[PDB]
């Protein structure tokens, strides 16, 4: 298995901003809501990687959206670019506001996978996705989310954020446990995975050949409920103890009407090029995946250009609760992805808003920067312990 | 029929919920409010399990929108996560505001069913869904629903609130006397029913035998018209009273093959959304031709979704379900899409409903009694040591 010391190293950062300068700002914050209509009082200062929240506490009778809807002239008094009004701090009474810092210190991924939380992560496809507003590490498991919708407009730091995820697939899980399908519309960018060992087929640029792909993969899952119907145990994790137990107790279970099975991952890059060239059977076919296909085992990265109702749909809206939003246009498409506001305000550069699985306040996270060189690092070593293991069944 | 004492204790209480505590409360909603521009004197408090209604007498000229307005700022500046505002309480010249408690005290279901109202039933189908806003516990008969909606988005409460529903069933009724079909589009929950007495179908999990299933119903319901037509009695339960009079005094009745007493048929569906992606518009007449009819021929719905939507619930549906039971959900756009009003937004999450009753009536604030996993495995091995399956061949 590939160590993660293979990835660049650390960074001398831009450690220690001075008290003085935090001290200065929040005065500076205070006076320009001041000079508007507001009056406030800076409670607290979290100094981040990328940005700084101020949690304010607002003075009496004033309301959050009398902070809310000056935030453009907030950001421009203060001479940075755009800012942030978290309306609500669970647990306190003050509103955060958060500000971008002058110099950028970069999130690296090694600093990321180096966490107690990864290395001590049990499951099979953990997602490594960054550090959050305080610099701590947030590893999210995909098995659990259990799918994962991708969007913000062009050149905000998508393409790397599913290159960090596929890289946070590969470097945990052999090819016998878990295993990625590939299809790209735009094959500019997932073409770097060109004969990795935990393919099943070859990495997808046509689109009917990405048709076939989905309908074995609808397949694969209508057998993998039957075969575990035929086993009697739920899920995958069940099933794979079930084979375990048999495999160590003298004998095994043969093939009823048997190994470890492993956990596919189908992987897009634009599905808003599949529902251009395809069609609504696309559309049909993600549905029924994204309906049922959690206790077999079978998961999806959706990502695209477009948070538009063209390429979401509410069919795709139903089934996958967990998103991560990039910088997107407007609070419409904002709207679109996330069903609420916020996801405008962001820097781009890989600065999404991780929507948890469930419903609650979407946790800001920077996501962490990959770079050609890890990436053809990391393809080799697996190149070099594994071959392409092609079922060509899947295209057919 | 398995005894009341076969699930979890209730715990021990965290009571003593001090005046003092509600005193400094009252004073502080007093001050919060008058920093704003309402002033109001707190007249008197309610305390609850989750929540605490505080009733407040608004002062001279003050209306209810600049209260109901800024429920957001108001719930932010007393540390608690959402307020409720009930904008009428009948018969008093106060208005509700509801905050949540610093510590949730979890609903017992054992002390759901110990009420003396559940006990003393005389409906073989009711529902137990839990305590009201002041402990009072809300118990339900199904059959003069006599259907049922139920929403709430991921992570709501809505499975566990199904559970209850369901072992509110099996808790009086002898399968001769009520019988279930569940159609469950996932093997999340409704696997585990399956090996009691009370189904009909096994747990249907096909869209295409869910559809045929629900035709199945159709017809059933049509067979019983026709043989109540027959009989000349209206209603099931009036049938049944005929054939148990005739039964008693020794005159054996006859099919126009000897007659029996007709159960009480609650087709629960478990996430219909998906049933109508998959399937179609076909599924929402079938809702809709059964839900139509189905109040005189004992055939009864527990509809519930994870998505409020028009697409989903549209008129068709809420033509003939009058009952809804709305949990959590995300804004004012899927309140007012299942409940017709708002004011479901406001909730709180695990399993905290708003019970609308049918017809006319302002929502009563449920807490959803909580069951875990476990006694649901002791209620199904209860039942199958109890009875043996008896499954129909004609439905598919
Ligand atoms: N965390 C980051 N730090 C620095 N640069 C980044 C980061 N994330 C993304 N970028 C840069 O942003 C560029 C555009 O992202 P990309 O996903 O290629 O845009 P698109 O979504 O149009 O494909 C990338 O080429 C990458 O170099
Ligand atoms: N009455 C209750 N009291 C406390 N917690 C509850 C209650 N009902 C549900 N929960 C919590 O909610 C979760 C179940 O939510 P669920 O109905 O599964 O939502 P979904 O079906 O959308 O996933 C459980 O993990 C449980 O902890």
């Amino acid at each position: 298995l590939p160590p993660l010391s293979l990835l660049d190293p650390a960074e001398v950062k831009q450690k220690s901003y001075s008290p003085e300068s935090l001290e200065a700002m929040s005065r500076l914050l205070e006076i320009k809501l001041k000079e508007f209509g507001v009056e406030v009082s800076v409670d607290s200062v979290h100094p981040g990687p990328v940005i700084t929240r101020f949690e304010i506490q607002p003075a009496a009778g004033v309301k959050v959206s009398r902070i809310s809807n000056l935030a453009k002239d907030l950001a421009r008094s203060l001479a940075v670019i755009s800012v942030r009004v978290v309306e609500v701090i669970p647990g306190k009474t003050t509103v955060g506001i958060e500000i971008p810092n002058e110099d950028r210190q970069m999130v690296r991924f090694s600093e990321v996978l180096s966490s107690p939380e990864y290395d001590e992560h049990k499951s099979t496809v953990p997602l490594a996705l960054g550090h959050d507003i305080g610099g701590r590490p947030i590893i999210t498991d995909l098995a659990k989310m259990p799918h994962l919708l991708v969007a913000g407009t062009t050149g905000s730091g998508k393409s790397v954020g599913v290159n960090a995820m596929l890289l946070s697939i590969l470097f945990k899980s052999t090819p016998s446990e878990a295993r990625l399908i590939m299809i790209d519309p735009k094959m500019l960018e997932l073409s770097i995975y060109e004969g990795i060992p935990h393919l099943l087929c070859p990495v997808v640029t046509d689109m009917k050949e990405a048709a076939n792909a989905l309908r074995w993969s609808v397949a694969e899952m209508e057998r993998r409920y039957r075969l575990m119907a035929a086993m009697g145990v739920r899920n995958l994790a069940g099933f794979n103890r079930k084979v375990k137990d048999a495999e160590e107790a003298g004998t095994p279970l043969t093939d009823p009407l048997l190994s470890t099975l492993p956990t596919i991952v189908v992987v897009v890059d634009e599905f808003a090029d599949m529902m251009m060239i395809v069609g609504k059977k696309v559309e049909e076919l993600i549905a029924r995946i994204a309906q049922k296909a959690r206790a077999a085992g079978i998961h999806l990265i959706l990502a695209t250009q477009r948070p538009s109702v063209d390429v979401i749909t509410g069919l795709i809206k139903a089934n996958i609760p967990t998103r991560i939003a990039f910088q997107v246009s407007s609070k419409i498409d904002s709207r679109t992805i996330l069903d609420q506001g916020g996801a405008e305000q962001l820097l781009g550069h890989g600065d999404m808003l991780y929507l948890p699985p469930g419903t609650g306040l979407p946790i800001r996270v920077h996501g962490a920067f990959v770079s050609d060189d890890e990436v053809h690092r990391v393809v080799e070593a697996w190149k070099l312990r594994g071959a392409p293991d092609y079922i060509e069944d899947i295209l057919a």
